[PDB]
């Protein structure tokens, strides 16, 4: 009548962030006796239902949700009903506002793909930290968490250069943006100030240390879990959980040249 | 009906796009996914593996530190020729003192890649100095350069994985030493990230998601009742970027 397996259906295993998730999960449904049914689905319409069905086939006891979408009781990590997140408005908010005290006023943003709620939340909390300064928001480019768009997208800002700090909505993105910088002779910070957002491994070991939003993935996980099993059995109404972001300063960030004329 | 899989460091690109490319060869031929994931006790592989024979789990596939039907990890990428070549495109740039930052040696592509870095000098008539070891992550690579950095006697450095090679960069620049002008770095395994470092990295391409698939592929012929089928191997390749360079000694 029981599996003691959990269904978890996630998207962009190739990043640290889901990854890290996915390791929270797993150690967490192992440490309670849970085996763990891994799917993922791509850019298709609605592979997610097409994999919640699969895994009610094979009689899980729950499912994971880690992936834009929309009974075996279902947790999903976004917003949507029982939800683990981060707070994202509130890590962009700490990102720009970091950037506005250090004199910044010309803050460019690279946004994720707009189909995930977390890259609309980050455009939003950008946008409302520079609306509080009295600041109207630029136009908006987009990427898809690849630093190859990051770098491609920052070499359409520099094409008319009208920015000192720019904003990418994670590392990954940031590290292209940071080379997008060297290629054109442009220093970082003393030209360009660059805020990532994540914290993966990897930052604090670009060029220069990258200053990020950091977000606690295992964790994440793990409350993931938490919050399944409790469903799964002599519970179910879930505390709606928020996790904070931590802004993580390095060497990225700086004054702009020119202060009191921004 | 299911597939078992145990692996490890999946916080690392290459293990999860191994996984990605196991998960969408299962998929489409009708068979879901169980994960298990073990740490640095040797003794949690064969715990895991107990745990989907327990679950009736039709094939395993093991992707961590190894050695009904499992296929272990058979398929592989020919890790020495991988770090063979990248030795031999340093000498042939007329670099003597290549040194060798590892990683984890209970990993067989550690071993490996030791090896034909090793003996791609031994054959050129040169010593092989001594090795600093690594764990895979950028923080072993950083800390493994600055130990070197105490007496530069090198001109290159041949870091296990692109992780360890991030970490290698970091702590050259630090010290001021300008990438490849007077230190070549190499890495291996060609992450997303490794065409966008400073300066994009030379490194040896693995096929992680191909490496996945042609494992459920020799899984479903021993399971489907073909017999254990040959071990495959697919070949890397040596992607020359900018971090390398002749010396300026
Ligand atoms: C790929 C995608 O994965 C999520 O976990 C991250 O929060 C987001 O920044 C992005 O990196
Ligand atoms: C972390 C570890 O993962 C393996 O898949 C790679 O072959 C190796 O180079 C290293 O990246």
């Amino acid at each position: 009548r029981r599996s003691h397996t959990i269904g978890v259906v996630t998207t962009g295993l190739s990043f640290y962030g889901p990854s890290q998730i996915l390791v929270g999960i797993e150690r967490a449904a192992r440490e309670h006796g849970y085996s763990l049914l891994l799917a993922t689905v791509h850019e298709d319409p609605d592979e997610v239902e097409e994999a919640i069905n699969t895994l009610r086939e094979r009689r899980v006891d729950g499912i994971i949700i880690v992936a834009p979408h929309n009974v075996p009781p279902v947790v999903f990590l976004s917003a949507q009903v029982p939800t683990v997140s981060v707070d994202q408005y509130a890590g962009a908010r700490l990102a720009t506002e970091h950037l506005l005290d250090l004199g910044h006023r010309r803050i460019a943003l690279i946004t994720g793909p707009q189909d995930w709620l977390e890259a609309r939340e980050r455009l939003q909390g950008w946008r409302e930290a520079l609306a509080e300064a009295g600041l109207p928001p630029p136009a908006v480019l987009q990427g898809d968490w690849s630093a190859a768009s990051g770098y491609e997208a920052a070499r359409q800002l520099l094409e008319q250069p009208d920015f000192t700090a720019i904003f990418a909505a994670n590392d990954q993105m940031a590290l292209g943006v940071l080379r997008a910088l060297h290629e054109r002779g442009l220093r970082v910070p003393d030209d360009v100030s660059v805020v990532g957002f994540d914290d993966i491994p990897e930052s604090a070991y670009f060029h220069p240390p990258l200053t990020t939003v950091r977000q606690d993935f295992e964790e994440l996980g793990r409350q993931a879990v938490e919050q399944l099993l409790e469903m799964i059995e002599g519970e179910e109404p879930p505390p709606p959980a928020v996790l904070p972001p931590e802004l993580i300063v390095r060497e990225s960030t700086a004054p702009p040249e020119n202060l009191y004329f921004q």
